[PDB]
């Protein structure tokens, strides 16, 4: 024996903090604690999202629409809470430089990403054996490098300035663009099946404002 392990405390706590999604209402919206990591959520975007999906007529908003045609003129696109755009941000956080930790990371990544449970039930014991400060200081290093890329990005542009990055896995894609507002978030199917103009597929998207996640950058 090199090393005597005393790691009840230490699993104790990954666990609390990787397996718990906290929200909790304040005056502006909503506090996100997770891994660890706190993040003030607003409403701003949300009805903007929303008047933009409808087919009115409104030529002030032809160049967005038209722009994100699989998100504004679309009947399978939904706008989900500024939460859900969060919850995909540190997915991708997780996923976007993503040995043996792998398979627990894409676990956590996928509870993250494709549901709004607030308590990840870990699948095996041994994923759950796999929870430690190691673990957990990995992801929050890879969330603060996502957070900083994601601030390195420019606001559509004119000028070929980079907008947008795009994370893909087999179960699904995300596309995050930098626009005036704040980070416009979407998951489409791994095909991104949205893109199709003929029959465009389901996409789920929202909108994270910009104050969200310029404090926890470095």
């Amino acid at each position: 024996n090199l090393v005597t392990p005393k790691r009840e405390l230490e699993q104790g706590v990954a666990f609390s903090d990787l397996c718990n999604f906290l929200v909790t209402p304040t005056v502006q919206g909503w506090k996100v604690y997770w891994a660890g990591l706190e993040f003030d959520v607003n409403q701003k975007g949300i009805t903007l999202l929303n008047r933009l999906k409808v087919n009115d007529f409104a030529p002030a908003w032809a160049m967005t629409r038209n722009l994100f045609p699989h998100l504004f003129k679309n009947q399978q696109s939904e706008v989900q809470t500024p939460i859900w755009a969060l919850r995909v941000i540190l997915a991708a956080g997780i996923l976007d430089q993503l040995e043996p930790l792998s398979g627990a990371l894409n676990l956590i990544a996928d509870w993250l990403l494709t549901t709004s449970t607030n308590h990840f039930n870990m699948r095996t014991q041994r994923v759950k054996d796999q929870l430690s400060m190691r673990m957990l200081s990995l992801i929050r290093s890879n969330i603060i490098n996502f957070i900083n890329k994601l601030e390195t990005l420019h606001v559509v542009n004119y000028k070929g300035l980079l907008s947008s990055v795009e994370i893909g896995t087999p179960s699904y894609a995300i596309i995050i663009t930098r626009t005036n507002m704040g980070y416009l978030v979407e998951v489409q199917e791994p095909d991104k099946s949205a893109m199709d103009i003929r029959h465009p597929g389901p996409v789920k998207f929202s909108l994270l404002h910009e104050s969200t996640l310029k404090p926890v950058a470095t």
